[PDB]
């Protein structure tokens, strides 16, 4: 029971063969070091630390999807445009995870039932010098069966550790767990449930979706979708302790049950003041310092993992970084897509959700109108986006002479391309946002900074489009870039200078001419 | 080959069992006579006609689903929440239709390959005397396979056969034969599309349904909804003269294919002065006088029905009717309830789409607010509701404490309710709108009256509930109404006099004290 089908090990080994990994046996501090290096390499290849500091037994990855392209590499796409459609198709068509035996997965070679300290084996890290607690955060909650309506979920859940077997569990209002917990709030018996370290790639990239749940409600097949991704079913194996299911070629795998109504303090700081939505906690989401607030309990019961000579590997990441841009921002991009083609097939051409845009703070989608009968649904499109998509502040349409992976071009486009009078939508002031955006938050006034007081301001959807039958007034002409061959003119040095000082805007302008 | 399984003929059986039915031999006129006779018994029993001028072999039922109650009654629903949640179910689990033999389908008794004039065989009726043509608006279109994506289409399409064997083909922009015209409007073969008539009441309440896509995409199989509403599959059987399928147990069926670049006009008198959106065509779903425009041209190859002396029943409606609006609404609002309960479980408790709204034009949602972290879902759920139904011009949200098929009610809701400064969203204007709202083709200004030239006005969400924690001071009551007796005070004679008086939002308030 030592081999993973398509796991975390055999993504290394492929990484390694096409020279993608960087390896290093100097001990890492889990204390500032790890997010460090992956700051100063922010977007690069993945990084193996071999020898991690007080944690003889583990070994850490990073920067495992801080590179789209070594991603779209490891699952077969040519491009983001063909990995968002690819992964449309997929979540409209998952693919059923096997079950396999207690005594061939890999994540039940060693069995922990007593002496649960989870900060033992599970390496907790610090993101930045101003946090207090060092907290885990690489791991994703799987649940699988009766309490998701027979369905699975998988995603990422930050949790702090502070007593021993019992640590705080952060739930997003409105997520998948916000609503099994919301579901069985009142209930006697704890909702089982297993956090999952190490997983396979695609579980990862499945995991970092969330809020799209107009295409993935709950009840729906989110290890299926991981298993379509890459290919093939996804193995689950029975737990030890609890009535439940993990991923069986994790690396670590914690049993235990989430008490919703044992809420405790995530910090001792905030703990002592007693008030929420202050008290860095890490770096979120929205690219700001981090607060501490009170969250549901996980009661751990076990701790499987491989065995403890291979040194089972674990993926820290921090917060801010295009790792967890991309892990979320993909399947978020496939999900906005797979509903804007819902809606009216044949008119979103392309859909963008860049590192700056705060992973759910906004999305791009590139419109194509093909008739005048089509004209407006880029508004539909826009406002469906900013409705289903809870807490989203900035949705922008653009048209399909626009390069939607440059923000120069996108910038360009809001300051030629929009009506301030009419092109700027706020659909649903006073609805549902997000409590970690400083600015939705500010607006809880001299009450607690949490999601209970929050207002929300009705997002923003921004329709830079040009209009149907103006597309000549608006056309970005073309420069005569392929009618003239720089070699006839300059050597091959200066031709090299020259494009050695081009960065930026410049690099779309002079491919395309435009 | 003569019996359908759970037929049109089943339900009229089951309809006279339970006395529902209304039987009469006098020679019924198509023009004027038949939605005359609907209209002054609008939403009540079903009424069948045995003799049908100038149509030997016909036989013509209407109010079939006039009455909501005996549709639930026929579907085995006990209210209308039960019917909402349970078709919420079955969308979300169809029944994949069945394919039987071509000898053994009911529809096929009799294949007509030539002497095809329809207008002979299929019942073409007049609505109002200010209309100059009788249309033939009784048939479902019928789409399966290749041409929806593997999936299965059902829905009305009004057909006016001008030609012998040609009619137009009226085709709503955005609708799913929207989407596979203009998915092959520049194929070189025409679409091969089949028309049912009389077919079982399943596929008729499935067909209702429209623009509900975001639940209901391009490729979904709407048969096998309706198969899974009625409790089993729905039969089909290969067309005799084109590459497709049809409906088993419908009484007649036009198999032919579908021109998309082929448009005619609908009517004489508009091909004659060449304008569209005037030249009255019959009364149309927003409960105005109808007007006429091109559509594409429909060329029938083939007209199978049941044996001819087994007087094959066609299904005539007007449009203003109890009768369309339950067809469409039902799955309208079993639709919208999926939607909301995608986007956020357990709040919304109920959606009404009322005959009073249009059937495409609004819709009422009931939504219950558990604590404080749920105050503003219903703005989502509004600005979701508009966005992905396309056109509607009036969604109102509503606490639990509102009789939601009052329309008194919600009157009062929006008295008392409505903050005019916050609680009014317009959250898409200049969006995608109904070209059949004269207040929206009102926009054309000098243009052509078309879907080309109107310009959406953006809805209206109206935010009619109460605010969380606010419960107490926006309490109605109660009266004490369960704590007397009228028969201790009264007898059963003056009782019955003054129940006699009691009609409208006394009813309501009546039962519940309120
Ligand atoms: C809002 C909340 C939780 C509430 O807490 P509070 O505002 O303090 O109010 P409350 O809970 O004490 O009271 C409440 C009362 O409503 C009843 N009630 C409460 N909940 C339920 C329920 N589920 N079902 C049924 N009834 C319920 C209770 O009946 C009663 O509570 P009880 O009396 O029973 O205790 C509040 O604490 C809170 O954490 N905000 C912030 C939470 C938040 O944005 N995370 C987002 C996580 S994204 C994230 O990281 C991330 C993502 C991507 C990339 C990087 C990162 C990072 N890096
Ligand atoms: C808007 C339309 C159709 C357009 O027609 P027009 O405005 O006149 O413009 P157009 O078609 O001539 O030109 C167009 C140009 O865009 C290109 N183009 C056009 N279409 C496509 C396409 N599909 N795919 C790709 N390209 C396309 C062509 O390339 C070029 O056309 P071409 O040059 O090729 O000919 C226009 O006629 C028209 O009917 N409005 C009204 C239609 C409408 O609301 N029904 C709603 C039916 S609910 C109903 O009843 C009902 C429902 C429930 C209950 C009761 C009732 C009743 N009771
Ligand atoms: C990639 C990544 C994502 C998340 C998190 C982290 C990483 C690295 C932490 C470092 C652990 C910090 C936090 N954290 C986190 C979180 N979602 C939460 O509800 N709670 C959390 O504490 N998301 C977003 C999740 O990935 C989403 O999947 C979300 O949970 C909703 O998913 P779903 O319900 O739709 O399935
Ligand atoms: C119940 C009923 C419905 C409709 C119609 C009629 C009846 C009786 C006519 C009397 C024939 C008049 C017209 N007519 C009609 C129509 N939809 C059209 O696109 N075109 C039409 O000429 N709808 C609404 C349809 O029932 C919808 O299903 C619509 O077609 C979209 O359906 P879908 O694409 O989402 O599946
Ligand atoms: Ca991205
Ligand atoms: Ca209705
Ligand atoms: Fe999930
Ligand atoms: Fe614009
Ligand atoms: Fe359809
Ligand atoms: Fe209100
Ligand atoms: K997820
Ligand atoms: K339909």
């Amino acid at each position: 029971e030592r081999v993973g089908e398509k796991d975390l090990r055999a993504a290394l080994e492929w990484f390694r063969s096409k020279g993608y990994l960087v390896e290093t046996n100097k001990e890492v501090n889990p204390d500032l070091e790890i997010t460090g290096l992956q700051k100063i390499f922010d977007g690069s290849l993945p990084m193996l630390f071999n020898n991690v500091k007080d944690m003889p037994h583990a070994r850490a990855i990073t920067n495992l999807f801080g590179d789209i392209r070594v991603v779209e590499e490891l699952f077969g796409w040519e491009n983001s445009l063909d990995r968002v459609k690819k992964v449309a198709r997929a979540i409209d068509h998952p693919l059923k995870p096997v079950i396999i035996g207690q005594d061939e997965a890999p994540v039940q070679e060693e069995v922990l039932t007593t002496d649960l300290d989870v900060n033992k084996w599970l390496t907790a890290i610090r993101h930045t010098p101003l946090e207090t607690e060092m907290t885990i955060g690489s791991g994703i909650s799987c649940v699988v069966g009766p309490y998701f309506d027979g369905g699975s979920h998988i995603g990422y859940n930050r949790m702090n550790f502070r007593w021993g077997n019992v640590g705080t569990f952060q739930i997003s209002p409105g997520s998948h767990m916000w609503q099994v917990m919301t579901e069985h709030y009142k209930d006697d018996e704890p909702i089982p449930l297993t956090m999952c370290f190490g997983v396979p790639p695609s579980c990862t990239y499945v995991a970092g979706a969330g809020f799209d749940y107009a295409i993935l409600p709950k009840g729906c097949d989110e290890i299926g979708i991981a298993g379509a991704i890459q290919g093939s079913p996804v193995r689950l194996v029975k737990c030890r302790t609890i009535d439940a299911y993990t991923l069986a070629d994790a690396e670590y795998v914690l049993e235990g049950y989430l008490h919703p109504r044992d809420k405790r303090y995530e910090t001792a700081e905030s703990e002592a003041a007693d008030i929420q939505g202050r008290f860095h906690f890490h770096p979120e989401w929205a690219g700001y310092m981090g607060k501490a607030y009170k969250a549901p309990t996980f009661h751990v019961t076990a701790i499987t993992m491989r065995r403890r000579e291979s040194k089972p590997i674990i993926f820290p990441l921090g917060v801010h970084t295009a790792d967890d841009a991309n892990i979320d921002t993909s399947v978020r991009e496939s999900a906005i897509f797979a509903l804007c083609e819902r809606l009216q097939p044949g008119i979103v051409q392309n859909v963008h959700i860049p590192y700056c845009m705060t992973d759910w703070g906004g999305c791009i989608i590139q419109v194509k109108k093909r008739n005048q009968i089509e004209e407006g649904w880029q508004r539909n499109f826009l406002a469906a986006i900013l409705a289903c998509s809870q807490g989203m502040r900035l949705a922008i349409a653009v048209s399909e002479d626009v390069d939607i992976y440059s923000m120069d071009d996108i910038m360009w486009c809001l300051t030629t391309r929009v009506n301030p009078q009419t092109d700027i939508l706020n659909p649903l002031p006073g609805g549902r946002g997000q409590t970690f955006m400083p600015a939705e938050r500010m607006t809880s006034g001299d009450k607690q900074w949490t999601a209970s007081n929050t207002q929300f301001e009705g997002g923003m959807g921004i329709d830079a489009t040009v209009p149907y039958g103006y597309e000549s007034d608006f056309h970005r002409p073309v420069y005569g870039v392929d009618l003239v061959k720089p070699e006839n003119f300059f050597d091959a040095k200066d031709i090299d200078k020259m494009k050695s000082r081009m960065a930026g805007w410049v690099l779309s302008l002079a491919r395309t001419g435009r």
